[PDB]
């Protein structure tokens, strides 16, 4: 049986989108730019801070200096840190808490393989820290997803080879990283987005220990 589960954070454990939305909306209002609504922020999913800021300035056809741009990006991050203080166990996605409990009670290792530089804090806010055996530090990988670096690091940090592990991901780049690490991917979402050659569940309530075990056994035949 698999010895570890490597968890992505955003789109698997929780969603940070509302908090990023709040942060951009606060910044936009401060500098007097209309149009930063929930719909607009949906289009920033997966998009870098710098590219996102440019999209906000584009709402007002606005140009700024390199220094001003840097300062605005910093201010957005300061806003985001404020907004995520309100993260709580209510933010945890369905099924995830029960899965973490079942993995730990069965002595299966649990690691975080997230791009979030606020991962440890977010886990603390959601009361999940005690379930995690390791957190792979994104600041430490030479290459981001789809590079497998972060999943390899997560597996190694809990004393396992990636080949002994399952990775859970909501993004196509994430699924690729899991595949190229040697771990077994189980995606959450749709094949149109993630690919047609992996096991996918429609939402996280399907991520049960029983299901993960069935998939593991089915995949080594
Ligand atoms: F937290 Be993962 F990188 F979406
Ligand atoms: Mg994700």
């Amino acid at each position: 049986m698999f010895k570890a589960v490597l968890f992505d954070l955003d789109g698997v454990i929780t969603d940070t989108a509302e908090y990023h939305f709040r942060a951009w909306k606060a910044l936009a209002e401060e500098i007097g730019i209309n149009g930063v609504d929930r719909q607009f922020n949906e289009q920033l999913k997966g998009v870098s801070r710098e590219d996102s800021l440019q999209k906000i300035l584009d709402l007002a056809d606005k140009k700024v200096s390199a220094e001003e741009f840097k300062e605005l990006a910093k201010r957005k991050n300061d806003n985001y840190v404020k907004m995520i203080q309100d993260v709580s166990p209510a933010d945890v996605y369905p099924g995830i808490l029960q899965l973490l409990k079942d993995l730990r009670s069965n002595k299966i290792k649990i690691a975080l393989a997230s791009a979030s530089k606020n991962g440890p804090f977010l886990l603390e806010r959601m009361n999940l820290t005690g379930y995690f055996d390791a957190i792979a530090d994104p600041a430490e990988v030479a290459a981001s997803k789809p590079a497998p670096d972060i999943f390899i690091a997560a597996a190694h940090a809990v004393g396992v080879a990636p080949s002994e592990s399952i990775g859970l991901e909501d993004s196509q780049a994430g699924i690729q990283a899991i595949k190229d690490s040697g771990a077994l991917p189980i995606g959450v979402g749709r094949p149109e987005d993630l690919g047609d050659d992996i096991v996918i569940v429609p939402d996280t309530s399907h991520y049960t220990l029983e299901f993960l075990k069935e998939v593991w056994l089915q995949k080594q035949k």
